[PDB]
DNA sequence: CCGACAGCGCATCAGC
DNA sequence: GCTGATGCGT
DNA sequence: GTCGG
């Protein structure tokens, strides 16, 4: 992290614009800049040098100069002082609580971990489980623990139906030595863009994992997406492992590649690729890549047999998962 | 200038 | 009950 | 907040 100082400042500023200002476009702007600077292979020496990178303009260039001279940013110094901003920002750290509920809670006088705890009757299901595991969800997952969780998920999935295919994506598939959570892509031959021959496909898996005490709680659950909690089992006399966030996405088997491409990310890489796709005249989502007609309407699905085919369509050299961490 | 900024599943609400 | 708009995480 | 046309 050659420019750790600047990317943090930019990230903080982005968190502030989304959580407090509820100005999402500014949030993304800062996030892009932090991303492009994060990969810049030199230790930035000036705002001007930074403004050369795409995504960094006059304002951010200005901020980088203020940051390099003093080692800080006045705009953030003040923001840290403002009690309201500090509270809203803190509450958004509880999973399920976003910018609106955060400001709403503060309006009601609920602004500290302690406040939330005594007002559990004022949170929806997700916010409650999010508070329950506030601490745990802040901790990273060592890859080694990820490999162990993978064994359970894949082996438990095989026991349900040998035809299920569970692939761990997210930062794990990109090769990170630590993940914020485990992301699992699930496919089965009975569920395709053509037909759903078997109901309760995701449920069956969720059920099997709950039976073995892997899945402990559920944030939200539908027929194709599951957002919950899981925990690696521990040995006798062994301290327990922290509770971990788990996302499971059931995708039509004939749409695996657009699915695995999406779920591997990162989120910004996807954004950059989906933007570039548009400029090339295509639209990409987790299910397919379609062309864009003059009218501006998406056409029918283009055939895909590998992730690379999708890169080829938009004229981008193939990039391995490890190089998509933007 | 100024429109565009990736795309969408699930929970929850309002209006009916 | 439904559909649509919004919040949230994604 | 930044960008392309
Ligand atoms: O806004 C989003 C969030 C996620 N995604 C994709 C890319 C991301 O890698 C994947 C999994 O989502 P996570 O929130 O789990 N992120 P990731 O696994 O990359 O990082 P982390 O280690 O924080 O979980 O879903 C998007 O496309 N858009
Ligand atoms: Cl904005
Ligand atoms: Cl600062
Ligand atoms: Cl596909
Ligand atoms: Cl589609
Ligand atoms: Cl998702
Ligand atoms: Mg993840
Ligand atoms: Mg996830
Ligand atoms: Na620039
Ligand atoms: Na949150």
């Amino acid at each position: 992290t050659l420019n750790g100082g600047i990317t943090d400042m930019l990230t903080e500023l982005a968190n502030f614009e989304k959580n407090v200002s509820q100005a999402i476009h500014k949030y993304n702007a800062y996030r892009k800049a932090a991303s492009v600077i994060a990969k810049y292979p030199h230790k930035i020496k000036s705002g001007a040098e930074a403004k050369k990178l795409p995504g960094v303009g006059t304002k951010i260039a200005e901020k980088i100069d203020e940051f390099l001279a003093t080692g800080k940013l006045r705009k953030l110094e003040k923001i840290r002082q403002d009690d309201t901003s500090s509270s809203i920002n803190f509450l958004t750290r509880v999973s399920g609580i976003g910018p609106s509920a955060a400001r709403k809670f503060v309006d009601e006088g609920i602004k500290t971990l302690e406040d939330l705890r005594k007002n559990e009757d004022k949170l929806n299901h997700h916010q409650r489980i999010g508070l329950k595991y506030f601490g745990d969800f802040e901790k990273r997952i060592p890859r080694e623990e990820m490999l162990q969780m993978q064994d359970i998920v894949l082996n438990e999935v095989k026991k349900v139906d040998s035809e299920y295919i569970a692939t761990v994506c997210g930062s794990f598939r990109r090769g990170a030595e630590s993940s914020g959570d485990m992301d699992v892509l699930l496919t089965h031959p009975s569920f395709t863009s053509e037909s759903t021959k078997q109901p309760k496909l995701l449920h069956q898996v969720v059920e099997q994992l709950q039976k073995v005490h892997f899945i402990t709680d559920t944030l939200s659950k539908g027929e194709t997406k599951f957002m919950g909690v899981c925990q690696l089992p521990s040995k006798n006399d062994e301290k327990e492992y922290p509770h971990r966030r788990i996302d499971i996405r059931l995708i039509p088997k004939d749409q695996y590649y657009c699915g695995v491409l999406y779920f591997t990310g990162s989120d910004i890489f996807n954004k950059n690729m989906r933007a570039h796709a548009l400029e090339k005249g295509f639209t990409i989502n987790e299910y397919t890549i379609r062309p864009l007609g003059v009218t501006g309407v998406a056409g029918e699905p283009l055939p895909v047999d590998s992730e690379k085919d999708i890169f080829d369509y938009i004229q981008w050299k193939y990039r391995e998962p490890k190089d998509r961490s933007e």
